[PDB]
Order: C-alpha cells, then structure tokens, then sequence
C-alpha cells in the first residue's frame, strides 16, 4: 500500500517543480557530491584525475609546438626545448601525469629555457591539488555516513498489543546486531492519519507524538541488549479512539530511534513504520535472552521476531 | 527598513572599536582562516606554496654562490657542487619546487659533499609539510561549513494569522529542497522590540521567546515535507497586545530552525525575520501536498508560498 | 559472579545465531574496519599496500612478456619495450612500487610505445589511491575513539551508604586523572534485577532509573576535581525495599557518566557496576582535597578510594 | 587571592600522587599528544621524520657493508651492489630520505640483486606512513581545539547588583568579538563556598546552581550582540543570605557559557569567576549599542565594561 516510510526506514516522497535547483546545488557542492550516487561519484573522481592529466598534456603539446620543439620540424642540434623528450602527444600526457602525481621519473623534465612553461606547471599543480583535496574529502564523508549503520540496528517486524503490568499497552522490540554500542538512545512514536479534503487535490497530515517507555519513560543510556519499548493506551492515548481491531483503520505508526554512536560521536536515526494490519493483538514477544555457563548473557536473535499468544 | 537579520538569515550588525583585535586573531589562526574571505584565502594558499618554493630557491642559489658552484666563476673540472646542475636562479627555484612537491625528476639532485645543504633541505621539508597540512585543513573546514546548506532550506516569505482549530494563531511554512534530511528539527520564535531612550544615544533590545508548535509543541524528528508551524495568540502571547492590524507596529519577529544534519552529524541553524508589514491577516497557506499514482506523496513547491484568503 | 558490565565498564554479552551477518558487515565497511581488532587491521593495512604492489607488478611482468620485452627471448637491438629496464619479475614489482608510492626514481620508466600500459598504470593509480584513502580514514578514526579516554576517568571501587545532611543516601566518588576537562558531565544510575521464570529458559531484565545528584540534581558543567555523587533513599527510592544489609540481594547497580570532551567535542560514556556485596554500610569517603601554599587546590588520589567509618 | 578558576577561565588545580600515570598515558596516545605542550610536540614531529630517516639510513649503510658494496674494500668491476651509488653513510641517509618522502631523484636507486633490501624498504615505507599519519592527525586536532576560540568571547570584568524591573538582581554582560556566531548559548552560575574542617587538613566544596536569564530564563539561540544576563535575588536565591556588602564574604561565583560553534559544529565553554570584592553594588552597565545611518546596529566595546551608578 501507500506508506510515508519504507519498512527499511527510507523516505517515500518525491519533491517536484523546484525552481532554481541547479544553481543552488552548484552553490553547495559539498553536500551535493556527498548526497550524489556512487556511480556518478566514482566517474567524477576518475574524470578529475585523468582529465586534468589529459588537458594539461594537450597544453604541454601545444607549447612544444609553438616553441618548435617537435622532431618532425627538424630542430637544430643546438635547439633547446621548453621540455625534454617531449615531441609527441603521448609524451606530453605522460609528463602531465608524472608531474601531477609527484612521481617524477626523470626521463622527461623541464629546462631552464621557457618560463611560461614553469608558470603553467605551477598553475597545474595548485589547481589539481585543490581538486584532489575536495574529492578526497567528499569521498571520506560519503563513506562515514551513519545511515549505513542503521542496518545493523533492527526493529521488530510486528508490534503487539497486550496487557503489561495490567495495562493495555502497545509493545515493540529493538536490537543491535553489533558489539559497537549506541548512546543516548531515545525512541519517539508519531501517528500519521489521512485527511482527505472531499477529493484528493490536497492532503494535510496530522502529527501526534506517541511516547514509548522502558523504565520510567525517560531514556536508555546504552543499547546493550534487545529491549522492549511500550506505550500505554490510556485516556490520553491518541490511539485510544482508533479501531483497535486488527486490520481496520487508515493510519501509519512511525517509529524513530535517535542515538549517538560511541566510536564516532555521530548521531544516528533509525526509522520504521507499522500499518494497521501489521499490528497484532493479544501477543507477547518471546524472550530472546538467557543465561549460559559463560557467566555471560546471551541474545538469540531468532527469538527476536518470535511471538506467543496470550 | 532597519532589520537585525536579513530575510536571507544573515546578520546585520557591525562591531567596532575593538581593542587588541590583531593579536587575538593571530592567536586563533584556525578560526581566522576559516572565517576569512575566499579570495584572500586562495591567495594565501597559492602564496604559501609558490612563495615557499621561491624563498628556498633563493637560499639554494646563495648556497651555490658561497660554494663557488656557479659556471660564471669557472669551477675546476674537479669541483664538486653542493647541488648538481644548479648554476642559475631558475635552476635553484626548480630544485626547491621539485623537492617540496616530492616530484623528484632527477636531473637536479644533491651531492654528498655539503652537509649544510642537507640540513637546509630537512628544514624546508618539515616546515613546508606543516604549512601545507594547516592550509588543507582550513580549506576542508571552510567548505564543510553548514551555513551554505541553509539555502536549500526555505521559510515562507509571509507569515499569516488566522483561526486554526478555532484559535487565532500565527502560522508559517518551512520546507527542504533536497532529499537529504534534517534531524531534531526544532523551531523558536523571538520577538524584538525597539526601546529608544528619549533620543537614540543607546538602545536596549528586549527578547521574548515565542513558542511554535506542530503536533504537541514538542519537536519534529525529521523534516520530510513542507511543514506548518503555528503559535497561539492567547492571554500569554507577547503578541497579544501588539497592533494586530497589518503594517502597524515597530517590532521584528525572528525565526530560528535548529536541526542536525543526517549525513554529517553537524548542526545547522536557519534564520529569518518578519516585519509588521510582511505579516498578513486572515490568510491560510495553500496546501502544497497531493497524492499520485506513484503511491508516493508529492510536494509542489510552487504552492509553497501561495496563500488563500479565509 | 555474573555481571552485565565489568568493573572496567566493558560489556559482558554475547550475541549469537545472527542471520546475514557477513553481507551486512560487507555493506558497512567503515564501521566494520573501525570496530575490528588491531592485529587484523594492521595486517590488512600492510596487505593492501604490498599486495597491490605485488599484483600490479605481476601484471607488468605479463605485459612485458606479451610484448616480448624479456632479454631471454633476445629482443632485436631496435626493439622498444613497453617499459624500460623491466625484464624480470623483481623489476616489475619494483616498478609497481615506485609508481604507486610516487617515488619515481627514474631507472625504470615508461615508453611512448604501448598505450595499454598507460591505461593500466592509470587504473592502478586510481584504485590504489582510493584504497589508501579509505584505510587511512579507518585508522585515524580507530585511534580517535574516546573509549580509551575513559580509563583516565575513574569511579570509586566502593559505594557507601550513610547519613548525608541527615538523609540516608548512597554515595560514590568520581575523578579525572588528566588536566583535560569534561563537559556537560551527567550521571545516571540504573538498577537491574534478576527475573527468573521458574527455570531459566529465559530472563526479563527490569531497568529502573536511579537519579544521582551533586548540587541540585541537575548537572555538573565541568569535572574539575573528584566529586561525590549521591542518591537519596526515600519512599520513592527503588532501593528502599532492597535488603539493605551488606551482601544480601540479587541486583546490579550500573553507573553511567556521560560527558563531552573539551578538546575534540566528542562524547564519552564511562560505565561501571556495583554488586550487593561491593556496597558498604555506614562509611563516608575520606576527603582527598586540601589547600597548599600554592594558593592552588590539590587532589590526593591515594585518598580517593579511602573511606572511614561513621 | 586563591581562586578555583582564573579570570581567564583556566583551571587552577594540581592533581598529584597518581599511580600508574605513565602506562595509562601510553595507552591513550591520541589524547596525550593532543594535550601535550607545543614545543615538545614540534620536537616530536621533527624527530619522527628526521630520526626515522637517520635510523633507516644507518641500516642501509650496514647492508651495504655486509654486501661488500663499499668502495674502500675494492669491489670488482662486476660487483653488483644492493643499492646504487651508496658507498657512504651520507649516501645511505640520502637514500632513506629520498625514499620515505617519495621524492625519488634517481641518482640513488635499488637493484634487482638483494631482496632483503626490498623487504626492508617495504617495512620502512609502511611504518613511516603510519607514523606520519598519526602525527598529522594529532597536529590538526590540536589546532582545531575550540579553547582558543574562547578568547574572542569576553565576559564583563565586573558584575553589578541593582534593581531591574523593580527586582534586586545580579547582572553581567557578555560579548563576541568576531563575526562568527555561537549557537545554543546557555549560561550557568555556580556558587562555591569554603568549608574548612576546623583546621585545613581537608576541604569540602559545596556547589549551588545559580540560574541566569535573558528573556524567559530559557536560552539564547544566537550571540549576536553584547547581552546582559541577570539572576534574581529572591527568597530562593542562595546568594540571599550572603554578606551583600561589597568585599565581605568567602565565596566564588563561577560563570560558564556553553554554546555550539556555527562553522565547526563543535562545543565551546567559556568560564570565569567573580570574587566578593569584584562584585559591585548599585551599578548598571552603560549601554554599548546604538543606531547608525548604516541602518545597521553597532556595538561599541569600549562601553562594554563601562558602568554607571544608580
Ligand atoms: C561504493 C558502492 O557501494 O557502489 C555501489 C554502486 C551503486 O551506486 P548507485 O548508482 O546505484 O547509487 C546508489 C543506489 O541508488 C543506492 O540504492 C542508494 O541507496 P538508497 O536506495 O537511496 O537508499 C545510494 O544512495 P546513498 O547510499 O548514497 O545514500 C546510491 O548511492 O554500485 C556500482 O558500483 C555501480 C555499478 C553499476
Ligand atoms: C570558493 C568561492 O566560492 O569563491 C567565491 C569568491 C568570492 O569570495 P569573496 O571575496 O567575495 O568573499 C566571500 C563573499 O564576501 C561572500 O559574499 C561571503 O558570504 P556572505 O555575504 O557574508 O554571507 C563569504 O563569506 P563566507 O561564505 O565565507 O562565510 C565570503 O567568503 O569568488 C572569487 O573567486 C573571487 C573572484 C573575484
Ligand atoms: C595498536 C595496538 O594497540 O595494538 C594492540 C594489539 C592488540 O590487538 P588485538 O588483537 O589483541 O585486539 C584488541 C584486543 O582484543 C583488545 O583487548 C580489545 O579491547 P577490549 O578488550 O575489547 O576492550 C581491542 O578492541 P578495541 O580497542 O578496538 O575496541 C582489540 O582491538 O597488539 C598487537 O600488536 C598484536 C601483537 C600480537
Ligand atoms: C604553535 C604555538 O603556539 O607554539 C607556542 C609555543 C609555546 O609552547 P609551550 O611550551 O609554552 O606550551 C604551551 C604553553 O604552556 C601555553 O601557555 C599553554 O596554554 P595554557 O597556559 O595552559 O593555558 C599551552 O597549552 P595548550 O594550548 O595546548 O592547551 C601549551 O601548549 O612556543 C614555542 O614555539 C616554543 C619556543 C620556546
């Protein structure tokens, strides 16, 4: 069906008819390259390097021409070229490359004759350094993004409603698949209904906070183990008036876990959604924790999504 | 007219008569270079590189002189130079460059004769490495700045007053022009009046928080779509006593959206201002959302700033 | 005995029976390499470098072969090789190395004859640059991790119960072993009981927040000196009903200090645990602060863990 | 006199008699090098580079020896050295350098004869790369530290007590000397009294939060202009019972401004202290703001510290 967020936590919206998109993106190149697709990004990386090499090699060839350094034109035995062993396009490209990369073999080098060549070399080095820097930065930042970390954090496929501590409550379970920890883990539940004006020329979405609690409805400093979050269906519950029967209703329950990563001090936001159908009644999650002669606690993730009727 | 903040969210204040500005800036070079203008920054980049090359080349020339390595002075056939193929200023500059860049062609190299030359080379490499590092850092940081990201986030040109849920309220709309998300999005409204002491030798600015709400006056975890923020004009509203008629009054309504970026974990603060004139009465924003056979929701930003009378 | 967290603040849990672990880890390589062990990490570093060198050297050797550049096969006096002075495996490896590192001696270099060689070189440089970048990033990030900073922050070995300001309270002491500061230091106490279903096929852990206070139960902006945190045993204390006698009970008191580092703006979370036995009754911590002719305050950490009966 | 914090916001405490300091510092090298003094840091930088060069050059010399490559020992005309043009200590050092820096002149290079030399070179490159990386990181991080940014933020030299809005309150003023902004600026006031046990073998410091407010006692999103913070001396004021007369009392009023930097998303904490003497009675700060034909507001910082009697 239609859903604002994918079960995977991804957006589902398409923005359109934006004016002045191109210029704006060109203003903030950093964010642009970061958000860009991987394929075009690698293309641009390789293109930067090789195309700079190629262009400046063409320029070196032209310079060799103007100075009459080519062999075809028969330079005198006392002709000093602007650049040594550069009498062909290939050689100019190789010089450009060997320079921009700081390899510096030595078979092709500069003479003290043509200053313009020196100035050109300088410009080449400076600009290429700048571009290389910028690209390397974008690449590191695009890898470091924490979105990809959200996958090793998993929400239960199904949320379940049942009596906890005598109170009818809605419950979910969350887990971390890695040894690396989260920090300041907090959960928030949003409710999104469908407000259709008599025919759907437009839609206004109503947000309603849904508080989920663990210990005191406060926070959970660390996500050590698969935890169960629960929200109370009381007189204040915006859910109270919903069709409590399974499958009935037109609403989305979005869930958001925000927490700081320990190894990078970066924030991470996992997201997901539950539909009126996906939610289940009178079911309690199977416990997925148990002791061991280890003296250590163990988490069996096959019991994570498992549930049992009440 | 006069405004503390530009519609674009930029400051409008000029600090003056600061003592010990220069020395202070010299203490914190990092922040200085980061906040500096782009042109002077590129100038300094190029200058660092080329000028270090040039100075150390001059030094190499002087060394060649003191050792009598120049051709003009007729070194014996058994004269060993401190540096090879360095008998001119140009050659010394080229040596400096080829070294500092780690190119290393080979036509110009060092001999095992003059140690001072070796020590000098060492110093050159170390210092130039340090400077290059510092500049590269400043450059990366100056690009990564999130200010430039604020442009792809847009506030409605006009705020409007009208009855929402039966309550007279002030309303604005906000949107994100990119697919990249924000996080922990919160809004705050400040009111700034004009307190003139009988003649304007001085002015004292009174701040007054204005709370804007969406769902529960709490927060908005993610900025998926163009959202509408609204503040209630009740007995506690500092606006209550203002001249509610359009155009009347001497006050600024500053708006601030604070939120964390998803791809960089950095904070971003968008800002703007509304004047007593810019605010409009009895108008409601045109809905800019609508379904599609996509199964996806769509945002038509041409309807963003659009409004309709009530 | 069994404990969720080690006295050292480390986890004690083993997650098992995870499905699709390998592919997931391969998706997020950044986090993986960061969390990986040091030995395998250095192995991978060295392997990247040397193995890329080795493979591309093998390729260069094969190319030399196909072009008949080897000496063993007797190239004519007018035979131009794709690469110079490359007639052996060793030489090909050396060429690969000298290139990928941008050393560029010069005895072994490229000719303008074989383009395929040029294209191959290009590919080599690009890929190796990318890999080097990625590894360097992971290495920097794995060092910068703040976990290792938690060691220079120390919790008292023993917590003690006694009358403070006439109120029975539980008290602990915390200190920083360095001159570098913390920021936004806040403390939280969790209580973890043992809920065994009649036999231990499963266990459900109940979290209970325990608030610790210093001045107003608010926060402590800076961790200048060894501070004492204390929690009140009142009617609301979840501890109130515990066996207050030393050694009795089956519960863990976990302690968590969260604070921001000043020099890196990164977060840090120190953790520890106290068992019913480790806790002591009617004891007050020895003061570890005292003046000095310095005019400066001094902290004697030998008095840190020291206690005195009341 | 004695003060916990310097007027400049620096600590004044000396920690002593720490056990296992050295090993701990060696565990967390990152933080150590970051917090280290500049002089020793530059020493270590230069030492890393030059000393690695020197040691590996010594090794190359020894290798040349074992292989009998030295001239002094008269190698046959058909003797192939492990390394070319390396017959002296100086030459070995130069080879080490030219390699570790990726310069690669070419007059001194490797032969395909001695593999051990190749393996040694590999080790050298790898280790030196690692060390260079680590040092560069520490250096960048030590510069980027925001402490140094606190200097361009200034607190009023004197705090003053007087009637504001009819209420006796304590007031201070704060300013930013740069165009770069702060974010989430919040202020906290701590009160520190002197608890001497009958003779000063020990001292227990009592913290008491003092709330300072601007608009609603909430926060100040941005530090645009010199702002005045004030705290109310009411029945709840811990100051209420102090000797309100100037100069009387034994207490320190510490002030802490916490805020996020806009250009780096980093936190910054400015600190200062006021003594019972420094505080002044019945004085109000001179306004340091005034209009201009600019249409812009201006801040005259010479009026910052200025005050006027009431
Ligand atoms: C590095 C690496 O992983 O390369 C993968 C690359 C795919 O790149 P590709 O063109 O398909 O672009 C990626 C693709 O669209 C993902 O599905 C996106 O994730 P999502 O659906 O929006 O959630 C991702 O967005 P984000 O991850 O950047 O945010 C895009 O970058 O594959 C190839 O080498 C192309 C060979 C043909
Ligand atoms: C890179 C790049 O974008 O270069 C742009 C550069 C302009 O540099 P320029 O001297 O005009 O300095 C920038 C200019 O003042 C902007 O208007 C500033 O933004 P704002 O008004 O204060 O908001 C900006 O401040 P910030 O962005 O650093 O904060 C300044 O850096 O153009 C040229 O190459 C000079 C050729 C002549
Ligand atoms: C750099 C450096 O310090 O190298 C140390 C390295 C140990 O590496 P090693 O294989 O033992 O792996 C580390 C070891 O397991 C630590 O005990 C871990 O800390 P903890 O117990 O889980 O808390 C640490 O995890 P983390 O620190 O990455 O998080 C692991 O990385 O020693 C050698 O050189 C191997 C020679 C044989
Ligand atoms: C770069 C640069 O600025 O170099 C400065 C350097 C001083 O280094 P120096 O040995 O004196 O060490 C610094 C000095 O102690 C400062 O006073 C410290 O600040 P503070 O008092 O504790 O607050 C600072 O601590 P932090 O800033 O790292 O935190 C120390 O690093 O001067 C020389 O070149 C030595 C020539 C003789």
């Amino acid at each position: 069906r239609r859903r604002v967020l994918t079960k995977d936590g991804r957006s589902n919206v398409r923005m359109e008819h934006i004016a002045d998109k191109r210029f704006l993106y060109l203003k903030d190149l950093w964010t642009t390259f970061i958000d860009m697709q991987w394929r075009y990004k690698l293309l641009l990386f390789s293109a930067t390097f090789a195309g700079t090499w190629f262009l400046f090699g063409v320029v070196w060839y032209l310079v060799a021409v103007a100075h009459g350094d080519l062999l075809e034109l028969g330079p005198p035995a006392n002709h000093t070229p602007c650049v040594v062993q550069v009498h062909t396009l290939t050689g100019a490209f190789l010089f450009s490359l060997e320079s921009q990369t700081t390899i510096g073999y030595g078979f092709r080098y500069i003479s003290e004759e043509c200053p313009l060549a020196i100035v050109l070399l300088i410009a080449q080095l400076v600009l290429t350094t700048i571009l290389e820097i910028f690209i390397t930065g974008t690449f590191l930042a695009k890898i470091a993004r924490p979105k990809k970390r959200a996958e090793t954090i998993r929400f239960s496929q199904h949320a379940v409603v049942a009596y906890h501590n005598g109170k009818l409550c809605l419950m979910i379970r969350v887990a971390n698949m890695r040894k690396s920890l989260l920090i300041g883990c907090q959960v928030t539940g949003k409710l999104l209904q469908t407000h259709q004006t008599k025919e759907g020329e437009n839609i206004r979405l109503n947000q309603v906070n849904v508080t989920f609690q663990v210990d005191t409805a406060s926070d959970s400093p660390f996500l050590i183990l698969p935890l169960t979050f629960y929200h109370v269906v009381d007189e204040t519950s915006p859910l109270k008036d919903l069709p409590l029967r399974s499958g009935e209703g037109d609403f989305e329950l979005v869930l958001i876990l925000s927490g700081t990563v320990e190894s990078t001090s970066a924030t991470c936001q996992v997201r997901t959604s539950y539909l009126p159908e996906e939610i289940l009644w009178g079911y309690e999650f199977t416990p997925a924790i148990s002791l061991s002669a280890s003296g250590k606690y163990v988490a069996d993730f096959s019991l994570f999504d498992q549930v049992v009727k009440v």
